[PDB]
């Protein structure tokens, strides 16, 4: 009758802005409707994430509610991108190793979600994309919502959270000692994992919904303040007969350039889509731009507590506003998903 | 009834094996039902491709046949890919400029299509994928069969042929004065332009076939002979923790592992869709894998002599085998597609 | 039965966008409507601006088409922004004297739209704000729609033009020798005339349309490119305690965020008082921020080919994308508006 | 039926004319009408504030009378602008850091309403004008007139009160804990909060007033000794080339222009909306200027002895003569308005 999905991108600290988006959400439920022990992952049937919105997604669906993951995520975000290392992201200590630790990322997420339970053991469907570095192609982590899974049932939660958020140049590739492989993020392949969290519903959840519609599915995107990248015009109009070092400037420009077209492109299939059958309320996303004063400061792995401030800031401001206006926020809450019982 | 998508992937001189196989497909054709001037474009509802599929896409739908197109191609990937430029890809090179030029290719469209004909001229439907730099969004340069386009009417054909085959390394950025933005390779978002294909008759094209369902639509996508890249196993084990040099090189590593990750999930979207729908036989995908042998010289700017002869002779050897074995290869040439007439 | 109301925002170079928008917007209609000679102007039953929206506005009334104006912005906007000013704009030659000669805007408003013309020989409404320096008070000429109006019906429209386009720190005060009161920059007060320009069909004009009401009213607000200003998070953090130097340096951050507020605010009502009527597809605007990186390189005063090429893009591309999307946006379009007789 | 609105402007020390004139209102009513214990805001159903009119509109609204307001105005005024702080505002003091400090304003505002109350337990409804300075946008604090409410439901009076009172030079922006951004003062979008009074009863009280015009809205907006700032004609006709120096000396011309200039407007839109219906009267502004040597002496921060006993006189005398002459003033205290309960 309805599906609920709930997609999270990545956005490394920007994921605070997810995150207290969504506490700020269940305080909103439980005020206005008099109730207690409020958790968002409840009326989802379906939680899709990717890199810090995979984080946040194996925590949502385990059954620990936003605001415990945001208390978590403020201590957590100084250790996870220490002060000594952020000044050091200079050019040859980029070129001999990758900045920060996994180690502060893997206790994070110790306490966080736990380092013992498996997908087997979740009661909400999650999924977890990340790419195979070892293969070359996406892998999805996600619990056995399809009986005839034989491979992701006994990985582990950690596992697969770490994996989405090793970024190719933010942190060491992340080996999967069961499945062994290294990983990447998801966000190389769906920054935005709206779309294939769609597509999951209509082909692989037929089990529990036999008749599952676009129409019937309801998405509610909470981005991570989506940059839209381009080059700049005087480098386009100037240095476009140049290479590399002028011109996509060493790598950075081309896969800058390769993820946003592609972010931007699953999101637009997902909006072309929607139109089609005129349903495009039922896709709610709900993210907004950093002012070009505030780009240059809130960046993907900036812990510094001015930022901080105006992440929680903007996730407070945004929850409020769009609760008010937003009449199809405010119907993702209207009842409790049903949990998911594995096959 | 029945739909009809050729999908041509981007390889760059690999893409010869593209149209050596559709201009032995058009010979067989006409040597079986007793035929003259057969043209492969005739018998598509739509031509989708990407970087040197583009470039045959818009030269098929223009009328020119395949086998036109493969003597072009001979001759001209000699001047399009010099021997001396690429033998000079060292990396003092392409860290100061871009290596080949634009002007030997964009002599070879002019000489196929011409230099004054518009998508608005066109009687087969086309879309061609890019990235616009200027932006960031993937801009796809389309005829209009979708009666509300008013943007690519008035754009030269070799103006999107240029744009798509503009490899961010291996070309300059393709500049549109029609536009005022520039453009990168298509292959950075849709290398495979299959699944992309299928939306656009779901979607764009619903004037000329308003019920139009996957169940109805069938894809001949015509590979490049693409290898599945991944990162080697010494690689990784060995230099999971070091950067850039290392791991990652300079930033090859990160782009390529990004867009074969993207195209496998492009390809992975479609195969799923249709295992789904219980149909697979309408996806008809001609491709092959490179020898390990034969792989370090049949590269995607490589022509010499034998690299010629080898894309060639594959060429002409999957069309035969593919031709006597697939059934439904056959049945996309049963009956000419009807003319495409604006609207 | 309906009226349209054309807004136009000021931002200084970034009108190019704004005039290059309404360029192939007329170019779209030559197109379908297979017209010739088509003047944007005659759609509109009132025509409000600001700063270099004003002076847009002013030669859209005199029954030039936005083409011919366009060609004139590109021509003139390297000299009325010379290159040589813009690169000395420190601080001493900025508290030393007005950065930028008047002059040079001065030939490019008459070499366009006339240096006799007054407001009394126009058959299109007017509305362009300013402030009045020597009364602190808002200063609004308008043609005499009203027929008790006996201010204005004798001043040049170049007055006009070279009054609300005097930027506060950029271009000195104009001196109006018909009124000897001195004027500054019209985005003091109303940076986003939409708002003011419906006021004025409720109130002043009343002979014409004796029942005007806001669900009766459609307002195309064409944007600047305007950025959302934000003081950045990391000067509110740790300077929030300081004064002047590091908080609102010299004075530019207060002017700015009082000028973005107010601009924001007029905004609102716009929006608050169009939902709660339930009328909010009346109001269709047609604005979009630049990338933050495009936000150093397009600034308010930058003329250089780089930044035209992106203007002139980015109207390029908004005009048929809005004109595929927005129904709304081809409706203004379908009939011509009644020339104003003067009263 | 008749909705009434107390609408209070800012200006710092000179509010305590604003503050005066309603104590004498209040005994006024108790004289002539025979009663006691008598709530100069218990006859509106919305006040309106800013500045030091914001800090009066929380105290009435609390349920607290005009006279308790007034006697703690005159104590507090001395240690809110401090002699010492008064005398050194020199340009090396002000480029260094913000005059004054917040910690005498805030205590002043403790002793008055408290420091738990929050929008919540307020029974009159209450706007609180602001600049969200982390945003750019106008944050409006107010109690849930409207039920679909849930941001500022949450938030002390306290931080409101001195959100709004943060003088961009004169006092350090406030930092809320609860929305982690910082605030400016209100006067910066609206210095008279009589026009976006009245959308308000249109807009957002529709609940509590489903049929409510202009015409059954009477305001009583009662002015702070507000000041015509207009440029010298001598610095107009000596300095109109110079810049920053000699002309707008500084920043300071600017905003003060602006700022103005906007409450002109502002006021400008709200006597033509009314002109325009013929129901003038429906708007009673009690207001004066200052006389031109008394100005020199009374100003925005002077809590002098003297320069106190003008602003109280000034209230005494106006209370009585407006009552005496305007029979629309006396309309407003003849019925208590209706105690606002949160829905
Ligand atoms: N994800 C997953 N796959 C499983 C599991 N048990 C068995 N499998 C099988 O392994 C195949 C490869 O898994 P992958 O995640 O490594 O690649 C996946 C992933 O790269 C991508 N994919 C998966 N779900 C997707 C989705 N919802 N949207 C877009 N792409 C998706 O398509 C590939 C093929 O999916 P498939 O369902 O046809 O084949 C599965 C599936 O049949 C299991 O527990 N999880
Ligand atoms: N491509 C294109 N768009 C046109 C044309 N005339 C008007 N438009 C409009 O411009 C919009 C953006 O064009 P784009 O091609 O640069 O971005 C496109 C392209 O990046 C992508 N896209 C379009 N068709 C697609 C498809 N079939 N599959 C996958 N992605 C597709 O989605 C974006 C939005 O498509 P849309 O149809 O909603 O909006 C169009 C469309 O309404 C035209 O001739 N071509
Ligand atoms: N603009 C204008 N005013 C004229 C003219 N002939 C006579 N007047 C009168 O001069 C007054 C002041 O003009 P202003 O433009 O300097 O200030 C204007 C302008 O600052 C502002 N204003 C006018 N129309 C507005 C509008 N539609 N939206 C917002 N603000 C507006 O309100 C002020 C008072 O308008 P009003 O119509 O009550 O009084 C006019 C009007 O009665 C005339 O030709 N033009
Ligand atoms: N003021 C307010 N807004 C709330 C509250 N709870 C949720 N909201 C929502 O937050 C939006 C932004 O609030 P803001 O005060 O920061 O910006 C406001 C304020 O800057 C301005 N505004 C509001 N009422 C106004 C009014 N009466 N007159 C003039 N401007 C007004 O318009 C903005 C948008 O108002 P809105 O009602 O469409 O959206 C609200 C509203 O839907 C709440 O308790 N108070």
């Amino acid at each position: 009758s309805e599906i609920k999905i709930l997609s999270l991108n990545g956005g490394g600290v920007r994921g605070l802005f997810t995150i207290t988006l969504l506490a700020e959400l269940e305080s909103i439920i439980e005020k206005r409707e008099k109730c207690e022990n409020v958790k968002i992952g409840d009326y989802f049937d379906l939680i899709t994430g990717t890199a810090i919105g995979g984080i946040l997604a194996l925590g949502l669906a385990s059954g620990k509610s936003a605001r415990e993951l945001k208390e978590a995520f403020e201590i957590n975000a100084t250790k996870i991108f220490p002060l000594k290392r952020f000044k050091n992201k200079q050019w040859w200590n980029l070129l001999r190793r990758s900045i920060y630790e996994s180690e502060p990322l893997y206790d994070a997420v110790k306490s966080m979600i736990g380092e013992t339970i498996k997908f087997e053991d979740l009661n909400r469907r999650v999924m977890i994309t990340s790419v195979n570095l070892s293969t070359g192609k996406p892998k999805f982590f996600k619990t056995p919502h399809n009986p005839m899974f034989t491979m992701d049932r006994e990985i582990r939660l950690i596992d697969a959270a770490m994996a989405t958020s090793a970024a190719p140049t933010y942190f060491k590739p992340h080996y999967i000692e069961k499945l062994e492989n290294y990983f990447a993020d998801g966000g190389l392949v769906a920054n935005n994992p709206s779309y294939i969290g769609i597509r999951e519903v209509l082909i692989d959840m037929k089990n529990d919904f036999p008749d599952a519609k676009p129409e019937n599915i309801k998405v509610l995107n909470i981005g991570t303040l989506s940059e839209d990248y381009c080059i700049s015009p005087e480098t386009l109009s100037k240095n476009s007969g140049k290479g590399y070092l002028s011109l996509w400037n060493m790598g950075e420009r081309i896969v800058l350039s390769t993820m946003t077209a592609n972010q931007h492109l699953q999101r637009f299939m997902l909006l072309r889509e929607f139109e089609a059958l005129k349903i495009e309320k039922n896709y709610v996303e709900i993210d907004e731009t950093i002012p070009n004063e505030a780009a240059a400061e809130i960046t993907l792995d900036n812990a510094s507590e001015g930022c901080l401030k105006a992440l929680r800031g903007s996730g407070k401001k945004l929850a409020a506003e769009r609760y008010t206006k937003n009449e199809e926020l405010r119907n993702f809450f209207l009842k409790k998903a049903e949990p998911f019982v594995p096959y």
